[PDB]
């Protein structure tokens, strides 16, 4: 092959990912997985500092070559579990991810499957969106983590909006703050009911049309809503305000990435350097 393998980075949703070096000396992430070939190639001209760079597409099996980053946010949260990620670093990462999402969404690209282990970090303080769930959206063929899935997806919405990524990022924000997953369900209905028990069972008042969702059942239990002071306790009122807007049930009420960037929570945002053990 044109690539000397270094290690298997892991198993994505679409296939294996390897750390490999180009035999240019470049160290890359090599993901293994037409007419979609045209769409995927468009993404390569679209670049943003908070999106992992797609270097090459090769159909011969489908291969995607990405820039390599040494650690993901899931590993960093685990490493930081005794102390917690410092709030200025949580704030910088959230701000950067919202910048990345605002870029994607302005180009009508959804991520669809945001989770800590798809968020890649470097020693310089950057964080970048990786492992986009774009196969289905492009028509590409061939245990799932549901913890970050928006409620309209779980209720069988046929068309996703950009709001699904804001929901996921809100769940990630909460987990960075509390050091524990916000909604750790193990089935679609367990995920849904974990959301309902915390945020209240949605009705037509807070979510017009929810009772017409394909998978909505009138026999859903009716749980009342808790208080965000209980949900992410340490977080100040600016962060709790922003989080509540990223977790609105109604996708139309849920804050956009660009509006979130103007939220007062980010008035004092900085770019700290993380302590990384590689
Ligand atoms: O991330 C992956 O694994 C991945 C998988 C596939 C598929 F083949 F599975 F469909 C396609 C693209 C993939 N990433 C594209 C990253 C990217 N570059 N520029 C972008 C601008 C805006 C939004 C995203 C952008």
């Amino acid at each position: 092959e044109n690539f000397q393998k270094v290690e298997k980075i892991g198993e994505g949703t679409y296939g294996v990912v390897y750390k490999a070096r180009n035999k240019t000396g470049e160290v890359v992430a090599l993901k293994k997985i037409s007419t979609a070939i045209r769409e995927i190639s468009l993404l390569k001209e679209l670049n943003h500092p908070n999106i992992v760079k797609l270097l090459d597409v090769i159909h011969t099996k489908l291969y995607l070559v990405f820039e390599f980053l040494h650690q993901d946010l899931k590993k960093f949260m685990d490493a930081s579990a005794l102390t917690g990620i410092p709030l200025p670093l949580i704030k910088s990462y959230l701000f950067q991810l919202l910048q990345g999402l605002a870029f994607c969404h302005s180009h009508r690209v959804l991520h669809r499957d945001l989770k800590p282990q798809n968020l890649l970090i470097n020693t310089e303080g950057a964080i970048k969106l990786a492992d986009f769930g774009l196969a289905r959206a492009f028509g590409v063929p061939v245990v799932v983590t549901l913890w970050y899935r928006a409620p309209e997806i779980l209720l069988g919405c046929k068309y996703y909006s950009t709001a699904v990524d804001i929901w996921s990022l809100g769940c990630i924000f909460a987990e960075m703050v509390t050091r524990r997953a916000l909604f750790p369900g193990d089935s679609e209905i367990d995920q849904l009911f974990r959301i309902f028990r915390t945020l209240g069972t949605p009705d037509e008042v807070v979510w017009p049309g929810v009772t017409s969702m394909p998978d909505y059942k009138p026999s859903f239990p009716k749980w009342a809503r808790q208080d965000f002071s209980k949900v992410v306790p340490p977080l100040d009122e600016d962060g709790r305000s922003l989080l509540s807007q990223m977790l609105h049930y109604d996708p139309n009420k849920r804050i956009s990435a660009k509006a979130a960037l103007a939220h007062p929570f980010f008035q004092d945002v900085t770019k700290p350097v993380p302590h990384l053990r590689l």
